[PDB]
């Protein structure tokens, strides 16, 4: 389950397609918990592809439900992404996770 909750300004049709690498100005945030990741630290705003499962799965559904200058929240479930596992140390297991994303892309 994707939740989508954007902060308005943006155009709207320019969307994320297939063979298109796009770029993500991220913020990760626990609920009811503190940061664990941050594109604004490193400042290099994590060219990524879409198609290629690189990310987890509730962060690929809402890049492509996102347009060009859009700044969106997402809601990721705990299956799709971690919520068995846990990624180790970084991430308990059962936990749901929110972003913090913008969409200032290429391609």
């Amino acid at each position: 389950g994707v939740e989508i909750e954007t902060i308005s300004p943006g155009d709207g049709r320019t969307f994320p397609k297939k063979g298109q690498t796009c770029v993500v100005h991220y913020t990760g945030m626990l609920q009811n918990g503190k940061k664990f990741d941050s594109s604004r630290d490193r400042n290099k705003p994590f060219k990524f592809r879409i198609g290629k499962q690189e990310v987890i799965k509730g962060f690929e559904e809402g890049a492509a439900q996102m347009s060009l200058g859009q700044r969106a929240k997402l809601t990721c479930t705990p299956d799709v992404a971690y919520g068995a596992t846990g990624h180790p140390g970084v991430i308990p297991p059962n936990a749901t996770l929110i972003f913090d994303v913008e969409l200032l892309n290429l391609e």
